[PDB]
């Protein structure tokens, strides 16, 4: 029964499943170990999937809804909202996508084994069936891809039914009247505004005195912040949660405090959604026995190989250190599997790119102006408002902006940082040109089609190496 | 009239090319004026060409979707929608008013003078104008800048009323939905103008001389499956057919004669109107070339060499008006690099690199060679496919029509040509402009991380299938 194999990856995530596909093709034998029974890890699952089309759909009843589709002489009588099929659009993508990563699996031929998979020897992992029956997968390298899992907050238990984690909020059955959402990062505000804009009083509490969560600009954050509420979202910054008590007629009343502690408010909600972080997923591996010591905050530590104190033993994803971002899983898989194959490992995580696909989308690949401030490096700031671009004005999209950092003597490009329509696939263009070691000059000079949003990306990087744009 | 007033440059045209190239050369240190013979600062973009038309392609899908079956599927049910065509005109005027005058406040915050007028060249260091009134206004200046444009070609024995018979403009100020629309051309306008009303409910049927849709450059491949997706959303083709005449009827339509190119195979179809773009040309009338003897081209281009100088070394010309894609970012580059020549500089443009980019949905944008380019050059390649339906992003959005094709050599894995029909492709491509621009191969691009999920990971999937040979996620 145990099956002998090349490279045994532990995880159908985003960092698994990409990374089984990738190997098998290397020519590696290879064994995908999945606990869940989809295969795809948190991003197709609950994670990145899910929450994108519901904030497509709710975006675009916001705009039938509002005043926007009158605007165009689209006048329609009655707007109204079923529930149950926009998240029935949620369900087919995911069913599909699955499926996907099973075909793509047969036609790569990588074995999958359903089940917990725990490491019994440097060179062996047992795997656990929920019937029993054992799956011993002896290797010559292994990949952990467990992933992450949600944080919890002290003292609040997530029922899943009035308390919801980031899984709860993808699934409700009806819209609150009024929500309170913990944490005002990336899965906080595009799970708040899908709320929002379906007609929930949404008030987000943070601690920080900011928003968008982590690296992110903070003149970007306080205009993300402003265009936010005028949209009707309540932002409690700078404010610690003291607690919450469930009522007799089934909402929550949320104890709240400064974060100075000095003034103290109890606010009630119908749904009280919790996604403060989440947090690697180390449980029941044998790391332990391995001797593999985790990081304070959980965290796998590797090398640059990617491989952990063991050599033959490699680990990327949520569960190692940087942005715990589904493409960061995929980027570290495949560069995990080719050094396997004997090629060399270097990435750059000052080339990824952290994306919120809210309306307006906030992008940003590089180095804030304040990281810059702590550094020491002296930068040129070059902005261009959406409300210049063509393409911004002709589809009555002009809100943002996009802020290119220069550097004062190289003009190397530093930080791209865009707030507003299409900033998600915008800054694909900003991460292929970091990659390239490029200057404000180079992507100013390079032609962009015309009417473009990208327009404003070479705007900007003009205002920043010329000093002055074109059509600002 | 007034005092003759002297100049650096002076920029004939007011266009893409004419107004970009105003307020750079004003910001390099020059003196430079604007001759404008419209009232509206823009050109053709912004008056009559792509602004407006985009607005109303973007009006356009936004019913379709609403009016069709796609808003109700995701869980957005309306009981009534309908179309207030006066209101969706409304929103495509505003911008272009907006716009306008914007040109404006550039043009006096970047100190760039505008004299409204029909220009003339009076002098090798001298432009004159004349104004409607009659008063003229003398402007000396050391160099002189040609981005006068270019205007609708027109089809021979059929004049454009601008009512019944539409050029470009009329389609775009239509006051009702016509109920059939034959389209003559069907180039990159025409496609987006058809489709603009047929999703507004009319039927639209466009001829083409050409076996293709989609206009100059557009890959086999990539047209073939264009004209089925078109085809499927109600478009009517009628391919490798010439229009012998058209004839205004009695009660007020339009029949118009139709013969197969091969010959024979004649038909006379009717519609309500009739809309004439089978192309462009460049506009040099009265600009003062005779006198100076700058002669024009065959198909009527001022010739230039690769700085962008004529015959006479103080006149250049940018635009529309010479060779090259009649594209609005073409004209914008070529007035940026000539100014910047001026004030000393090299002057490198390749049109490679240069994107083009259709605004339908689905959209198509392609940079770079086809595979037919390359065949008859002798340039051996490799393909690279994925579709979108492969594309989480596109999957999420249930946007799968359509794929991303990338070119690479056989040998160098150089990226030869990049061609994206579907979803977000006016974006994306700007992304393979960049590549071309650095020479980058497919397993450049492959490697840089693309965020996940979005469409532009079609791009890079496909850069894999043409390096490694296999996509991740097809
Ligand atoms: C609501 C939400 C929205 C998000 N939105 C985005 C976004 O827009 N963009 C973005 O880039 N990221 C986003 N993320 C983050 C993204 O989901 C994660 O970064 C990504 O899932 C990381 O994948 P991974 O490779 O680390 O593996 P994960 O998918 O995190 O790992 C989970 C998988 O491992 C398996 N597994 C774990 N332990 C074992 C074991 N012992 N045996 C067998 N199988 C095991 C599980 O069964 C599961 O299949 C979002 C996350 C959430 C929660
Ligand atoms: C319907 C339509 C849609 C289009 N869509 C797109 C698209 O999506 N993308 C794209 O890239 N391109 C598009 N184009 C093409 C684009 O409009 C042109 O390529 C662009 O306008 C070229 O600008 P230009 O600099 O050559 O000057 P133009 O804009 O062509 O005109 C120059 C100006 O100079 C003026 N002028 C001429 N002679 C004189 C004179 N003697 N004195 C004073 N003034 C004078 C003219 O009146 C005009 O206003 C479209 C065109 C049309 C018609």
């Amino acid at each position: 029964q145990p099956i002998d194999a090349d490279v045994t990856v532990i995880g159908s995530g985003p960092g698994g499943y990409v990374a089984a596909i990738k190997a098998a093709q290397l020519g590696f034998k290879t064994v995908c170990i999945e606990k869940n029974e989809t295969l795809g890890g948190t991003c197709l699952n609950v994670g990145c999937i899910p929450s994108k089309a519901l904030l497509n759909n709710s975006h675009y009843y916001h705009m039938a809804h509002g005043k926007d589709f009158a605007s165009r002489g689209i006048e329609m009588s009655e707007v109204r909202l079923n529930l149950d099929k926009m998240m029935e659009q949620k369900s087919t993508a995911v069913k599909a996508l699955t499926g996907g990563i099973a075909h793509l699996f047969k036609q790569n031929k990588v074995v999958h084994v359903n089940g917990y998979g725990k490491i019994t020897g440097k060179n062996q992992v047992t795997a656990t069936k929920a019937d029993g029956g054992t799956q011993v997968i002896d290797t010559k390298n292994i990949l952990i891809a467990t992933g992450s899992e949600v944080t919890p907050f002290p003292g609040i238990t997530i029922d899943e039914d009035t308390i919801v984690s980031s899984t709860g909020a993808l699934s409700l059955k009806k819209v609150p009247e009024k929500m309170v959402v913990i944490g005002a990062g990336v899965i906080g505000v595009e799970l708040g505004s899908v709320w929002q804009r379906l007609g929930a009083d949404v008030t987000a509490v943070e601690f920080l005195g900011h928003v968008g969560g982590v690296g992110i600009d903070m003149e970007i954050s306080k205009n993300f912040q402003r265009i936010l509420q005028k949209q009707g979202f309540k932002f409690k910054l700078n404010t610690k949660v003291t607690g919450a008590t469930k009522k007799s007629d089934g909402k929550i009343d949320v104890s709240i405090e400064a974060a100075s502690g000095g003034k103290a408010e109890v606010i009630t909600c119908d749904v009280l959604l919790v996604c403060i972080g989440r947090r690697p997923f180390t449980k029941n591996l044998g790391l332990e026995e391995l001797g593999i010591e985790l990081d304070p905050r959980g965290r796998i530590p590797v090398n640059t190989r990617f491989q952990t104190k063991i050599p033959n033993i490699y680990a990327i994803g949520d569960v190692v250190a940087g942005p715990m971002l589904a493409h960061k899983a995929e980027d570290e898989g495949i560069i995990c599997v080719e050094g396997m194959a004997g090629g060399a490992v270097h990435i750059d995580y000052n080339c990824v790119p952290s994306v919120t696909y809210t309306h307006p989308e906030v992008a940003w690949v590089g180095k804030s102006e304040e990281q810059l401030k702590e550094e020491g490096i002296e930068y040129k700031v070059g902005k261009f408002p959406f409300a210049a671009n063509s393409r911004a004005k002709t589809n009555a999209d002009t809100d943002g902006m996009v802020k290119i950092l220069g550097q004062k003597s190289t003009d190397r490009v530093l930080g791209a940082h865009i707030l507003g329509p299409g900033a998600g696939e915008m800054v694909n263009e900003a991460a292929l040109a970091l990659e390239y070691g490029a200057s404000c000059e180079d992507i100013a000079r390079v032609c962009h089609a015309h009417p473009t949003l990208s327009e404003a990306f070479r705007e900007a990087n003009l205002a920043a190496s010329f000093g002055k744009s074109i059509n600002f």
